[PDB]
């Protein structure tokens, strides 16, 4: 499927905010999203679809134990790119109890990106973010809530990007 996408889903936690230079934070704690953050850098971005779907709980093996037990979930793998040059690895894990009402958008992104500055007809929350890593690289998982309906968010920072 995608080489950076089975890195990401390798990722390993133990929380600890990287005592790194309070500059790599500052993006793997970042609370605006990635897209617009990326654009500031003076580049395009743009989504490579890798797979869209319901998965089953066994699919989802690393998101489970932070969210409910579903029947199924919306899985969405995508990498984000800059200029041409992928800069992160993107899953969503979606129970199907949060794509109720006008969150039936997560389902029809297409190649557009994910959430806020056009989710500026909901209101979301954030429970967390946590620092991970493997291989070398940078990543983090966090529990974002649209009208208090959760989602999981996982992304991994590759060595292009505007972090090491
Ligand atoms: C998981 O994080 C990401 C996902 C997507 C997406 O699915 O379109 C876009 C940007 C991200 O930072």
């Amino acid at each position: 499927s995608h080489p950076a996408l089975t890195q990401l889903r390798a990722l390993r936690y133990s929380k600890e905010i990287p005592a790194l230079d309070p500059q790599l934070l500052d993006w793997l704690l970042l609370e605006d999203s990635m897209t617009k953050r990326f654009e500031q850098q003076g580049k395009t971005v743009s989504v490579t679809m890798i797979r869209e779907g319901f998965v089953e709980q066994n699919e989802i093996p690393e998101e489970l134990p932070l969210l409910p037990k579903e029947s199924r979930y919306w899985l969405r793998e995508i990498l984000l790119s800059a200029d041409g040059e992928p800069w992160l690895a993107g899953r969503t894990v979606v129970p199907v109890s949060t794509l109720s009402g006008p969150e039936l958008a997560l389902q029809k992104l297409g190649k557009t990106p994910l959430g806020r500055y056009l989710f500026t007809s909901s209101t979301l929350t954030r429970d967390f973010i946590e620092i991970g890593r493997d291989a070398g690289l940078w990543g983090r998982r966090s529990r974002l809530r649209l009208s208090g309906k959760p989602l999981l968010l996982t992304e991994l920072f590759l060595p292009a990007s505007p972090l090491y």
